[PDB]
Order: structure tokens, then C-alpha cells, then sequence
């Protein structure tokens, strides 16, 4: 019977108007001793706020119970730690795991537009490539934008461990041709803790 | 028990020698001993390379098995069973591996120059975009006037929306041996590309 410990997403933390909550899933607990008891400690404070949630089976027969606790934005932000731990009767002692955000010190992620390489143009589909580099800790969120409406057709990159310490990733943006060939403005929006505001937003259009 | 693909560069390059690892992580002292018979496409395999076993400190040893692999073999989508008898187990593990099937795709590169913000500072960003690829074995490296660079690195593949891949390549230089006008390349090493390399060069306007 093992257990697992998410963070709160990033956008979550870094927007006010959002509830991030960190979850004790617990995938394998069998038929014979179901029963699981969820004491939720807060920098070691135990917490009663706990969101033990129902309850769902599966198609290799061992449930998953899932938990889930408010964390206040702050709380996170600062570096607290969240201790799970999942008491049941498979078990001789109760199962631990302990989270947290990342340690050191947060840095402002630098944000790059770069347009297409000559070289697509000869397509009929074209890339808007955003590198954000330097950021700390890896927690970040990247979006694609343009007239103020979004984009839905980027992905983005893993955060790479650079040389130096800090992060960097790439977005890239898949326009038609025509849409950039014109003079559309897009732009790339990053949300991270280092940020002013905890967010900036960098343009990109034809010149 | 576990199994590891060749790496990508050692298959796409003749002169290399692309091999398949079957690690075995967890043995006790107990019952040390372990039989590994290979099967290449089922086929029974006698060119093992079991290497010495080196019982680990946490009293589990990691006994490993290598396998040479043609480079032909594998990049037909061969496929390589790993067949670890132990005492522990009741019916010996096992493990296949083989290339990824699907038709493979041409990577487009693309070299993109640093945005004209980060001229403020004394270290500047080449960009490698290499898009559209598959499968996503792939190895891409960089360099100048003949002679490597080392300062880049490089992201995972990305599954992109069409089902191909892209990645990037960043590569840190000095502000100035950009300004001047130094031809930098990036090397992209690929199966679906021909001679399984091709190279873009980038240098400022
Ligand atoms: C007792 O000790 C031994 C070792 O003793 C040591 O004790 C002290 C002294 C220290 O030295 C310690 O280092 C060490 O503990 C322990 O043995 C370890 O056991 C664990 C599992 O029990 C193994 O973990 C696996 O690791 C692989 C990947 O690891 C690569 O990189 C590691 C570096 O971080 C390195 O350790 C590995 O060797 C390996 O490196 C590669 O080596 C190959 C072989 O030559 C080479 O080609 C490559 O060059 C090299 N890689 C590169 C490029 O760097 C990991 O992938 C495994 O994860 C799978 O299984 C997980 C569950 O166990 C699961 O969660 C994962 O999802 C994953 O399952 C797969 O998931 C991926 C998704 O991406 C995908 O493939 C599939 O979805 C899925 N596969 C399928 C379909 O099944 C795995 O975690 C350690 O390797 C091993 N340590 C050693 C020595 O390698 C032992 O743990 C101890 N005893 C006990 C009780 O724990
Ligand atoms: C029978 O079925 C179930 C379910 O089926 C499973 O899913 C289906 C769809 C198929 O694909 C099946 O193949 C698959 O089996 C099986 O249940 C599985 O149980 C195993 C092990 O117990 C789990 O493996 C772990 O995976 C987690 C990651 O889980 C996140 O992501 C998953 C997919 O992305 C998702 O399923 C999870 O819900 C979770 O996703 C997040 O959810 C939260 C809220 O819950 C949410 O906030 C997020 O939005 C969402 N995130 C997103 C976007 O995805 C992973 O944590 C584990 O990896 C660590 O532990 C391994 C130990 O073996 C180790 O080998 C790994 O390398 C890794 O090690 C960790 O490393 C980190 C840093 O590297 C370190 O901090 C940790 O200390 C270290 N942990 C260690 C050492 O313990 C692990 O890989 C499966 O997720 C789980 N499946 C599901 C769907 O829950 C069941 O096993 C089956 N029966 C069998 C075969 O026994």
C-alpha cells in the first residue's frame, strides 16, 4: 500500500482569486483493511481542515482514497511544509510523506520573443518561439495570447536545469502563415512568484 | 529488473557500438545467483555479456547483462527479450524492449537568433529549434569553427499536438563573439534525416 504527494498547481498560488490545495493521494489499499484515517500537520501543527474526499475503485481491484487539504497562498509561498500522514492497518506504522515549496532563492524569470526563422516562411504554418531563462524555483506558467483572446495551439517545454542554477524553458506558438506575414500582435504571459505582480508578458509581431 | 534502450547517437552512426542493458536492481544475499538468456525477436541470443555481479551495500546486489545490438536490428524495430532466472522468483522476470514504431519523421531545424532585449547583457542566447520529428530518439550538439561548444543545453522532447516532436537547444555565449559575426551550428542527429545528420549554421547580420 503506497502513497503520494502533490503540490499546488502554480497558477494556483502566485493568483489570489484561486484556491490551491496540495492532495495525499493514496493508490493500493486492499479489500481486507479499507479503512484509512487522514491526520493533516501544517509545519508539524496538525490541521482539521482536512478534505477527505470519497472513494473510487479501479480495474487492478485496490481502491484509492484521496484526501485533499487549503493551503493559503502564503503559507505555500513561504516555504511551509505539509506532513501527510495515512494511517491503515496493512501497515504497522503510519505511512509519511512530508512537502513542500522549493528552497533558495526565487528569481525573476527574463522573457524573449523570437520570431520565426526565415527559413519556415516557405510554409503555410509558422513558429513564435518564447524563451523564459533564469527563473527559480521551477513552478512557472507560460501562456500565448493575441487581440486579448488566447491561443490554443503552443506547448511548452520541461523547465531545463541550466548551467547556472536557475531554469529556463521554450513555448512555441503555431500561427498560419498569413496571421504573422500581416502584422498581428501575439504575446507570451508568464506567471511566476519572482515576478512583479506575479506576472509579466512579453509582445511579438511582424516589423 | 529493468531494460535500457541504446542510446540514440551509438545506433545512428556506424562506427559506434549501440547496446541494450539489462539491469537488475535488487537481488539478496540470500539467492545470488541469475541465469540471462537474450531472444532477439524471440530468436535466442548466446552473445550475452553478463558483467560482473557487485553485491551493493544495502545488502541488494545489481548484477547487469549487455547485449550488442546491429544497428540494422534495431532500427528495423527488432525487438529484445531479457530473461532473468532467480530463486527468489517463482517464474523468471521479463522485459522486451525495442525502437518506437511509426513512420519515421524528417526533424526541420531552425536557428533562431537572441532577442534583440538580451543584448543589455555579456552572455547571449542561440536558439535550435528542431521540430517535427519521430521517432524521439534524437541528439542534437553545438558548435564553432570546427570545434565544439559546451556551454548548451538541451530540453526533452516535446509530444507536440500533431503527434511529431519538437525540443530546443540553447547555447550561452559571450556577448561579443556573437556582435562580431562568428558562424555558430547546430547538429542535429536523426534517423529519418539523411546520412542521419544534418547541421544548421547561424551567425549575426
Ligand atoms: C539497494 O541498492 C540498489 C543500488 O544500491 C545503491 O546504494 C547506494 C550505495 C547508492 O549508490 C545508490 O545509488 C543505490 O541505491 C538500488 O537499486 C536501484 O533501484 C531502483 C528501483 O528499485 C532503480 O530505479 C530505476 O531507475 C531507472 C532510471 O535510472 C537511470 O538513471 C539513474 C540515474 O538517476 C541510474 O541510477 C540508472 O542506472 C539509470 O541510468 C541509465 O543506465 C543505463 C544502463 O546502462 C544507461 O543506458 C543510461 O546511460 C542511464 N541513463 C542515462 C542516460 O543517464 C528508472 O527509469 C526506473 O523507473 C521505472 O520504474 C519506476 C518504479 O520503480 C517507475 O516509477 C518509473 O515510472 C519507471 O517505470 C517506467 O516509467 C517510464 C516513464 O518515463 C517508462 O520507461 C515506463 O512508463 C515505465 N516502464 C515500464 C513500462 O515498466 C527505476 O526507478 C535504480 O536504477 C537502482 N539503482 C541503480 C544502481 O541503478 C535499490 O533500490 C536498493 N534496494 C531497495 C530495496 O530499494
Ligand atoms: C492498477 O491501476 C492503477 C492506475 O493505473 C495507472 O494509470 C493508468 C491510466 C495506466 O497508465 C496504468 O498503466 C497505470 O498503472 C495503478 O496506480 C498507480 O500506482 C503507481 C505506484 O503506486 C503510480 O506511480 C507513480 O506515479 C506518480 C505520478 O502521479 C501523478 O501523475 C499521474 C499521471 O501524470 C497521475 O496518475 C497521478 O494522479 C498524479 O497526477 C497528479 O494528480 C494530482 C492530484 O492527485 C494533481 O494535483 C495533478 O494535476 C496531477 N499531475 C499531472 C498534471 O499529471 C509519481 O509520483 C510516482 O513517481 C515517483 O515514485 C516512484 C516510486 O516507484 C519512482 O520510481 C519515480 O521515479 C518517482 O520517484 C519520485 O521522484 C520524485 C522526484 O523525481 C521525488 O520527489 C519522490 O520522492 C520520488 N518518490 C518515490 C521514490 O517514491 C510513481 O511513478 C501511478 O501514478 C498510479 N496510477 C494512477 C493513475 O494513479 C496501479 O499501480 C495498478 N496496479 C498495479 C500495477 O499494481
Amino acid at each position: 500500500p503506497s502513497v503520494f504527494l502533490f503540490p499546488p498547481k502554480p497558477k494556483d498560488t502566485l493568483m489570489i482569486a484561486r484556491t490551491p490545495e496540495v492532495t495525499c493521494v493514496v493508490v493500493d489499499v486492499s479489500h481486507e483493511d479499507p479503512e484509512v484515517k487522514f491526520n493533516w500537520y501544517v509545519d508539524g501543527v496538525e490541521v482539521h481542515n482536512a478534505k477527505t474526499k470519497p472513494r473510487e475503485e479501479q480495474y487492478n481491484s485496490t481502491y484509492r482514497v484521496v484526501s485533499v487539504l487549503t493551503v493559503l497562498h502564503q503559507d505555500w509561498l513561504n516555504g511551509k511544509e505539509y506532513k501527510c500522514k495515512v494511517s491503515n492497518k496493512a501497515l504497522p506504522a503510519p505511512i509519511e510523506k512530508t512537502i513542500s515549496k522549493a528552497k533558495g532563492q526565487p528569481r525573476e524569470p527574463q522573457v524573449y520573443t523570437l520570431p520565426p526563422s526565415r527559413d519556415e516562411l516557405t510554409k503555410n504554418q509558422v513558429s513564435l518561439t518564447c524563451l523564459v531563462k533564469g527563473f527559480y524555483p521551477s513552478d512557472i506558467a507560460v501562456e500565448w495570447e493575441s487581440n486579448g483572446q488566447p491561443e490554443n495551439n503552443y506547448k511548452t517545454t520541461p523547465p531545463v536545469l541550466d548551467s547556472d542554477g536557475s531554469f529556463f524553458l521554450y513555448s512555441k506558438l503555431t500561427v498560419d502563415k498569413s496571421r504573422w506575414q500581416q502584422g498581428n500582435v501575439f504575446s507570451c504571459s508568464v506567471m511566476h512568484e519572482a515576478l512583479h505582480n506575479h506576472y509579466t508578458q512579453k509582445s511579438l509581431s511582424l516589423s
